[PDB]
């Protein structure tokens, strides 16, 4: 799960 | 905003 | 799954 | 929002 | 279980 | 996507 | 327990 | 995502 | 890489 | 939803 | 490796 | 969201 705000 | 889950 | 905002 | 699952 | 994709 | 368990 | 990817 | 326990 | 929704 | 990778 | 979300 | 490595 990786998120790239 | 973007997610990869 | 991945989802763009 | 589009999400491609 | 109810799922809305 | 969401799930109610 | 609601989850909302 | 976000989960309500 | 399987994914079960 | 749960994967395997 | 594998995730429950 | 349990992820075992
Ligand atoms: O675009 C970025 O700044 C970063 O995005 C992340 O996903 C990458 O792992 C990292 O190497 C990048 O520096
Ligand atoms: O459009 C964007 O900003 C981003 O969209 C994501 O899906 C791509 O993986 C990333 O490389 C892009 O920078
Ligand atoms: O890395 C991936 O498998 C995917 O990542 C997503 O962000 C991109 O939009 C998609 O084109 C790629 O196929
Ligand atoms: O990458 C893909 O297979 C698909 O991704 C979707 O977002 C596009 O609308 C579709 O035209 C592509 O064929
Ligand atoms: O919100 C919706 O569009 C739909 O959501 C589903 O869960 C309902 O069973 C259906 O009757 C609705 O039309
Ligand atoms: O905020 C949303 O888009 C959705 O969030 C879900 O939890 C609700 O069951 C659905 O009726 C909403 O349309
Ligand atoms: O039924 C429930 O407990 C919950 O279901 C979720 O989808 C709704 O977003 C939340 O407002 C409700 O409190
Ligand atoms: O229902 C709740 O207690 C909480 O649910 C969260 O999603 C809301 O962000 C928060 O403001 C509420 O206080
Ligand atoms: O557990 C399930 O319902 C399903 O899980 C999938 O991964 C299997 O390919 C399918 O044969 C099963 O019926
Ligand atoms: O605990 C669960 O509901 C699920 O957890 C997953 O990791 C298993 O592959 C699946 O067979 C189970 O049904
Ligand atoms: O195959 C595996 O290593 C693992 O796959 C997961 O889905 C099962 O929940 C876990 O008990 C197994 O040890
Ligand atoms: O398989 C393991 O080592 C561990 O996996 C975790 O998910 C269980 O919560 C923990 O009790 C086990 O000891």
């Amino acid at each position: 799960y990786y998120c790239y705000y």
